[PDB]
């Protein structure tokens, strides 16, 4: 079933304990930081629900890890591009979050130089959708550099319900070092939030990528055409309509490459 | 045996047959810009070994492809920080287009909004991942403008040290030199007919340790335990559910 072969890949669970999944991505956390003997980890905080749920765990496991007598720490980082629509948001966010510092680095000059550039070596103008492909990188960059300067791992926010769909941008946000909502779908990681005691602001609204200048805040949903709930059924392996199931299929076959190291003529999955 | 596992992870041939190696990763790159409809590849050029065999490479496959009646372009750019041997390697691969995108000018507006938010200035070492990842950046920007799949040179002695930059160098979209020793890529290059210039521990002792061949137990320790440490450079992000970690 290719439903099946879903779930197991992606490694979603129908039915969660959210006590237990805390626990143990809490803990995940905490033994890679020890493995690796990384200093702790940064994250960008966008004002988002994954961001949130993946920036608390950050912090109760480099609380944890001091607890026990070692030495972490987590800094939260607001990557705006200038002035961000619900900066609001991501203050309410960081207010939940409690993290042991807060950074910021504005994005927008990088990019502008950027595009800038981009029109002069080629005469032509970055469009909107691959400008905002060059924002989810400088983001990247911003969180390795902070990450290279301060001895700290880059965590991801990608979650089964973004990865059924490769519903992240290539080196952009899918470049982090781990990733500890791996496996939950949409409506799972909102359960974990519940239980985080988060406030409902942070999980209400609608999941935005806000990268575009033409259109901001533009819901995921307008630009996948399937809600988040048709596509945690699916993931949660609920019996969907074929509708569903033949664009969902359809889409992760065509993002196979997000969810692979770089193709080589010794890989079989492409063929 | 670590040599073997290795080895045979990083898909290392003890001995290849240059003509043959040169068809069937031509045939690789073919058969992949068919399998998704790609228009072509998009590489930066820098004068070095790897990316010359690589351009080539991906000219040859562009080129192979219109022959049978099909549309396929290779973009070979020049991604200076603001040259000599970079020209020699494009007047040998002779790419479809030339282009050239300048990451000065990202890097240092980069460079100082870093300091003005931290009060820290980028060190040498953090400052030159930011270039090697501004040119990840240019590539793809180039290739989605142009609809173009961003080639790799990593290769197995690049690969077993984990000497490049996650998601700088290494982000690519395909790896036509994968498997390839240092040595082995130098054999291609001749086998290509390109200028001595661009082809010309030890790095023979990686090859030699990747090729299969005795190696004192200094060489062995020193790469098993790099190649160890770079493990994460050569998997997704791990998660929970990954073992190779532990
Ligand atoms: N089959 C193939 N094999 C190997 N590589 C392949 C490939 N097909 C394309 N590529 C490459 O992949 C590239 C396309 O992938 P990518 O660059 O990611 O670009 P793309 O998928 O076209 O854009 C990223 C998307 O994910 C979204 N996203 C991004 C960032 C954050 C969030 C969020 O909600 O915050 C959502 C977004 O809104 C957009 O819908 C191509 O230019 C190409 O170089
Ligand atoms: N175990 C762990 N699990 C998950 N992630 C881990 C990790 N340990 C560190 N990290 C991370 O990855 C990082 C370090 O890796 P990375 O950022 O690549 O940085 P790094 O390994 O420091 O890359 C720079 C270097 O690679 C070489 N290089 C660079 C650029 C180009 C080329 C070329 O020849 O063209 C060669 C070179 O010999 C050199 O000094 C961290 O800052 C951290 O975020
Ligand atoms: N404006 C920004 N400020 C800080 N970090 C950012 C910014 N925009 C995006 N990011 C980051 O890159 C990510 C990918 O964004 P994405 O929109 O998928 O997640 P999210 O906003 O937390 O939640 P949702 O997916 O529900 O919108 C993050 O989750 C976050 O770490
Ligand atoms: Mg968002």
């Amino acid at each position: 079933s290719m439903q099946e072969k879903i779930m197991r890949e992606l490694h979603v669970k129908p039915s969660i304990d959210p006590k237990q999944e805390i626990e143990d991505r809490v803990n995940f956390l905490k033994q890679y930081v020890k493995k690796t003997g990384a200093k702790g980890f940064v994250l960008g905080i966008s004002g988002g629900q994954d961001s949130t749920l993946a920036g608390r765990l950050a912090q109760l496991a480099v609380e944890s890890i001091r607890e026990e007598g070692g030495d972490a720490q987590f800094i939260a980082v607001r990557l705006p591009h200038g002035t961000q629509q619900d900066e609001d948001d991501a203050q309410l966010a960081l207010k939940f979050i409690k993290p042991d510092k807060s950074w910021k680095f504005d994005i927008k000059s990088t990019v502008s130089a950027f595009s800038d550039q981009y029109q002069q070596e080629t005469g032509d103008q970055l469009t909107d959708f691959n400008k905002g492909n060059v924002k989810a990188r400088t983001r990247m960059i911003a969180q390795y550099a902070i990450g290279g300067q301060e001895g700290l791992l880059v965590l991801g926010t990608d979650h089964a319900a973004e990865a059924v769909t490769g519903f992240f941008t290539k080196y952009g946000d899918g470049g982090a070092d781990l990733l500890p909502l791996t496996g939950l779908t949409k409506r799972q990681g909102r359960t974990l939030l519940k239980e985080l005691g988060a406030p409902e602001r942070l999980y209400l609204k609608e999941p935005t990528a806000d990268l575009l200048d033409e259109k901001p805040q533009q819901s995921d949903e307008t630009e996948l055409g399937i809600s988040y709930d048709e596509i945690d059924d699916y993931l949660e392996g609920k019996e969907v309509s074929a509708k569903v199931s033949e664009a969902l299929e359809k889409r992760y076959s065509m993002t196979e490459h997000k969810r692979q190291v770089p193709a080589s003529m010794f890989d079989d999955w492409w063929k």
